């Protein structure tokens, strides 16, 4: 496991609405010289609700956001299995950005049970190591 691997949003205490851009960096630091195969991103948003209508139990589960990407450093290059070399004393910043869908995100769900769970996970792939993951939640609001 490397020195530091973090999702960092450009505005850390933001609540993002429907249709809005969520942007930040995945920041990587190492303590020894290390080759990196890829940094990948999964942003996920799932909402669930359960409610009663008279005797009828109702439930809904929506995966409203699924964004997957491979991020790039602006500087170090690519090509068939070209890998970035990371060295101690540097912060490697991988920019990301995606838009939330228009429409509901789950925050208006009404009933006896409601949840919305939105986050970004980043994945660091390295030769001869298992993938390392980091995960950071973010907050959303329906704008409809």
């Amino acid at each position: 496991k490397i020195k530091s691997f973090e999702v960092v949003f450009n505005d850390p205490e933001k609540v993002y609405g429907s249709g809005e851009r969520v942007a930040g960096r995945v920041i990587v630091e190492v303590s020894e010289v290390t080759r990196v195969k890829a940094v990948r991103i999964l942003a996920s948003g799932v909402a669930k609700v359960l409610w009663m209508q008279g005797s009828q139990q109702c439930a809904q589960t929506s995966e409203y956001l699924r964004y997957e990407d491979t991020l790039l450093l602006e500087d170090q290059p690519t090509g068939e299995n070209e890998m970035v070399i990371m060295r101690p004393g540097n912060k490697y910043e991988y920019k990301f950005g995606f838009e939330l869908p228009q429409g509901p995100l789950g925050t208006s769900f009404k009933g006896k049970y409601g949840s919305v769970d939105y986050w970004v996970k980043a994945f660091l792939d390295r030769p001869s190591q298992p993938t390392q993951e980091t995960k950071k939640n973010f907050e959303v609001v329906d704008l409809v």
